[PDB]
């Protein structure tokens, strides 16, 4: 249609004008993908006035540098984003940052820009939708039937994380996922011939995806719409639509790397405008006939949501218990008193590894909290992440599970697991999802973990085998730097529970979270139940385990080293030194407590020694002296490794005594004090 | 042959017995892969008495958990590893750690165990061999003609890093790479049907690999040998050999996940021995006829190396300059006085971004040091990593470069780039290789970076756009935690040079390195040349830039914040406060200096404030108070972001004045002091 052509030109020119105003950003992919964006958004069901409608189709821009395109679509459709915001693209404090951020941009489902992430997030949105539909849909009640549309480029296809997620999505037969490859044969280094000559289509067929090819995606919106219709008929395979485009279509510099990532020249923008019937003297034009056309689609979508709300009301009458559960989840509330299922321990109970305590927690809470789902990256019998009696999330056609299942076999795919977890969280409906691996291999997923923090998603890593305590697998498996890395990242709760009560507190935090990802660092080896622990105290992140009013020293420790500190206190008593013990299961939670609470744990006037069998980085926030492990580990039986490195009651006591001596005659204030 | 069958049984039983003695480790893949290991090592050229022969074939065990297999081969072939070492498998301090470590195990080319790494390392060994051969071979002088053999399993094939490297290896037409997939249909979570149902062979064809399938790799060594011969005929494609095996072949528990990763039962070991003609009462048997057979292959290989040494002598006569260059490289020596090519600056010179200073360094040193090669992960015009006038490393058949080229187009593949760099270093011949990306995306490669440190490889990351100084791309691109992460990892030199002289010092360190990987954190934005910098002083890692004998405070800073500190010193002077400035371009190098040198930089008796626009973790090693950035960044013009966060001369001065006030009346000792 004439109006469709005008809409595509409007999108292209809004994106170009936004880049021009900022004198920064990426015009090439927006120019190339405007036809496809127009066609996809016309097929999508969404409400710009209710961005959280649970049955909306989701869109993800994995090639996030192309965000001037996304912002233009959101503005044209009347989301809470305006032309005035587009004029502030890439400007400090604006609603139009240089890559899309879900916390800041209405209609941005996830935070993209780091390549490869968005397609994996789309896999997770689609996984969640399938699980959600299997859980709630009934005959005559299609509560959930939405699609997940993803745009990606060559860069996303080169990043290994996307291969992981695409292999898994094909295995999982995720037929409501429809991805679109911007096949423009250009990246920053020039032609894809220099580095990216694989047969992408053949690779996607090998994963079990359906393929549709659109040879002229610069103009053929009829074929793009038809490709979507075709994809919707293939209910047991995710679909990749090859969009053969010209990067920067219409620019004098189209088809070149120079159009990827810098503003166009002013004369180039003028010729674009006149070629397309726009005024070359005008910027940020929005023809009223485009607004009218887009408004008609919004109004239709709002009537669809209106009818869905009536369907949901009827569902609550026909299926009273499921309807109440669904309502509670859409309200963002956990079941009343769910935390009464958390296991509680006493000091008379047996020693247990915190990985096994975690298994026990999951066993108790999964039956009580339906919005918990999770999995492991091929470490299920090691991480202990599956509750007995649950069914795996698999397509029923495989015989290996069902979409109503609760447990995901991620395979050896940590990075994609992390990004898929972000997508499950992004779906909404109160999903509280988790992923297991060895702590040292959470590092394989750092790209996604950082985005969990920036995106404010309440995902959880069940990160077992946390230290040299794992023993014989040796230094390639033993974390040193890992907790420092994640603790140094803003907005990550890094729990390292010492015992049963602390493990329950860690899960209480992880499941109640709405804005903060969690990493639970858990042991291979057994640890005793501590005298003085409780869920109540551990929920403060740091607490006084052993109070000593006339302390010569306080030992602050985490995880497996708390019991070590308690044993060292006894050695010290025989040397005439009185120690207190602080357990610090989560530094972030502790930091968020009141100043007075924190000072009650780490007071002035007493030296404080930290003990944790990994990097000492960060620990000066809480201690004057630090006993840690700042070298790689060793392959041997774990107790022998602890002895080698002097992580023994006597080794801790020796360092505590040296700390007391070092501060003799000195005035000591809390590590919590600072000059500014 | 009868002896070949006996050798295969010997290998299997040595591996099983090693696992049994440790009561730890992985018997399954060794049992399944013994026939293939026997066949491959019989085809390989190697000298157990000269592990560094530059024309040896290389073997890499990417499925490193299977290392009892590797250790058995090395023992049988008379490497510096014995049956007594096998009896100490997985025991503290042994030469047979639970995953292979190149620093500890003769004949282990790389450190494997973290899945996916070894195949990528093999790509790098093969890349280096092709570059090396193109550089040195002449008519009648095949100085380098060796192959790279890699074993991998399902786990390596699931990890995205291997997809990245396999796509690139296919593009690069690396015909001397021969990989073998242990197609046993089992991983830790059980059948591969639960998570890994892709058509692997079709995927590898899509990358441009050649395929050979061996349907009965439990017995058919004739077919495995024939597959190697076939692979050698295909000179323009890497080859994947599908070895269809039974995990744990021969065990009562063969073909099950239980055989993957735990010792066999004692009765199972007895029946293995009698089925294969061994004494069930005996462990660690080495039949003398197996030793004889293997010794004959060693003796033949040693005669091949003897002839290669004569070829090399003749090459030095026929090609005097190339021969001397090759000899120098094989001696591990850089060119005499190579560092005279490093650029030197004065304070009268213009401000320059450290990414551009890096380009200039590379431009000067690449022509002087032939063993430097490197590339970028699709960021060549941003990282500024290519010297003008050099040719890319590409197969000549593409027309895009040649194997004699110096510059690698890695594509958007940071993790594989990191692991490929490790393989290039592992090849030897003094290669000093580098890889560019944005600092924030070095994190995508953490799995490989950690292994650079553990493996002691002198690789270099050219990690540009280091901070909020990059501006508009925003918080998804702006490092916060990244330097803390890598500084907390043992054995990583993390240079953050402030100016031209410091950038030259950083490269001097990176290129001279033999055992320590480097990360060079470089700016987008221009920085002034500093009064007081030099290569000499910056080579100490930390140095006094501005000495103030009556200092009220010392400001320690890195990178872009050194100039900020110098400007703050001027503000402070107007407030009656005298400051000194320390520049700390590499914390690891500084830490390695003498205690007296370090105390001359960070003396007792004066408060010290650190300034660096990223995490404060680690900084308490060097300072009493820390001014850093412990939250995510922002999308805007960089100077506006610095102002927002008060990284301005006045903001630094305010915090310095507060630091002076906080220590009034207190006794202050160097942050370098400690109790133990
Ligand atoms: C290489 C790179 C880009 C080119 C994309 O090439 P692609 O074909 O995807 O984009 P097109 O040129 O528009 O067609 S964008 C810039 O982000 N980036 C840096 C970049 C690198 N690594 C990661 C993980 N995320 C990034 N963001
Ligand atoms: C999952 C896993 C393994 C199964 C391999 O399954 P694969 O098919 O490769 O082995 P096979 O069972 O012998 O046939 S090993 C153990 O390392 N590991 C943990 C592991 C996880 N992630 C990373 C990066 N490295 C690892 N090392
Ligand atoms: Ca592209
Ligand atoms: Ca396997």
């Amino acid at each position: 249609s004439s109006v469709d052509q005008k809409a595509i030109s409007t999108i292209r020119l809004l994106a170009v004008d936004a880049v021009a105003a900022a004198n920064s950003g990426h015009p090439g992919a927006p120019l190339g993908l405007a036809p496809a964006a127009h066609a996809v958004f016309k097929k999508m069901r969404f409400n710009p006035k209710d961005t959280k409608w649970i049955n909306r189709d989701r869109f993800v821009l994995s090639n996030g540098h192309a965000c001037a395109l996304l912002y233009s679509m959101l503005v044209l459709y009347g989301y809470d984003l305006t032309v005035e915001d587009l004029k502030k693209f890439r400007q400090l404090g604006s609603k139009t940052p240089g890559h899309p951020e879900n916390t800041d941009v209405p209609g941005a489902e996830v935070t993209t820009g780091p390549l490869g992430q968005g397609i994996c997030n789309g896999v997770g949105i689609a996984l969640a939708q399938a699980q959600f539909a299997a859980t709630y849909n009934k005959p005559d009640f299609p509560i959930s039937d939405s699609y997940t549309y993803v745009f990606l480029g060559d860069g996303c296809l080169m990043e290994g994380v996307s291969s992981e997620a695409s292999s898994l999505a094909g295995h999982l037969q995720l037929g409501n996922l429809i991805a679109f490859w911007d096949d423009n044969k250009i990246s920053i280094d020039g032609s894809t011939e220099v580095a990216f000559t694989e047969d992408v289509i053949a690779r996607y067929k090998s994963y079990g995806w359906h393929i549709v090819e659109v040879s002229d995606a610069d103009t053929d919106i009829t074929a793009i719409a038809a490709a979507i219709d075709e994809a919707k008929k293939v209910t047991n395979k995710p679909t990749l639509v090859r969009l053969t485009t010209t990067i920067g279509f219409g620019s004098l510099a189209q088809g070149t790397h120079g159009v990827h990532g810098a503003p166009l020249k002013a004369d180039d923008i003028k010729q674009l405008k006149t070629k397309w019937g726009f005024n070359p003297e005008e910027s940020f034009a929005v023809p009223a006939e485009v607004t009218a056309s887009y408004n008609e689609h919004v109004a239709e979508n709002q009537k669809i949501q209106q009818q869905w709300n009536e369907l949901f009301a009827a569902y609550k009458q026909k299926y009273p218990e499921l309807g109440a559960e669904l309502q509670r989840r859409l309200d963002g509330k956990l079941p009343e008193n769910w935390d009464k299922a958390l296991p509680v321990y006493t000091p008379a109970d047996a020693a247990v590894a915190t990985r096994k305590l975690s298994e026990i927690v999951l066993s108790k809470i999964i039956p009580e909290v339906p919005e918990i789902i999770g999995g492991s990256a091929d470490l299920t019998p090691s991480n202990l992440t599956k509750a007995k009696g649950t069914v795996d999330f698999q397509p029923a056609a495989t015989g290996l599970g069902d979409y109503s299942g609760r447990y995901i076999r991620y395979g050896v795919r940590e990075h994609a697991m992390g990004a898929i977890m972000n997508g499950i969280a992004a779906f909404g409906a109160n999903y509280k999802n988790y992923g297991g691996t060895f702590l040292n291999f959470v590092s394989y997923a750092a790209g996604a973990v950082r985005l969990s923090a920036l995106s404010e998603f309440p995902i959880t890593w069940v990160a077992t085998h946390d230290s040299i305590g794992l023993g014989e697998d040796g230094p390639t498996h033993q974390p040193i730097e890992t907790l420092a890395h994640f603790r140094a990242t803003p907005n990550i709760s890094v729990w390292r529970p010492a015992d049963g009560n602390e493990t329950s507190a860690a899960y209480k935090s992880a499941i109640e979270s709405t804005h903060t990802p969690h990493i639970l660092a858990l042991t291979r080896q057994n640890l005793p139940q501590l005298e003085g622990s409780s869920i109540e105290k551990a929920s403060k992140g740091g607490y006084t385990l052993v109070q000593q009013d006339k302390a010569d020293i306080i030992i602050v420790a985490t995880g497996s080293e708390v019991s070590l500190a308690v044993d060292a206190l006894k050695v010290l008593e025989g040397q005439g030194i009185k120690a207190g013990v602080v357990s610090l299961p989560d530094q972030l939670t502790f930091d968020k407590q009141s100043e007075e609470y924190k000072l009650s744990v780490l007071p002035d006037g007493v030296p404080i020694l930290s003990v944790e069998v990994m990097s000492t980085f960060g620990w000066s926030k809480y201690s004057h002296q630090q006993f840690g492990l700042n070298r790689f580990g060793a392959s041997g039986k774990a107790p022998e490794i602890f002895k080698l490195f002097e992580f023994t009651p006597e080794g801790v006591a020796e360092r505590a005594a040296k700390t007391v001596a070092f501060y003799k005659g000195k005035d000591v204030v809390s590590p919590l004090r600072s000059a500014f």
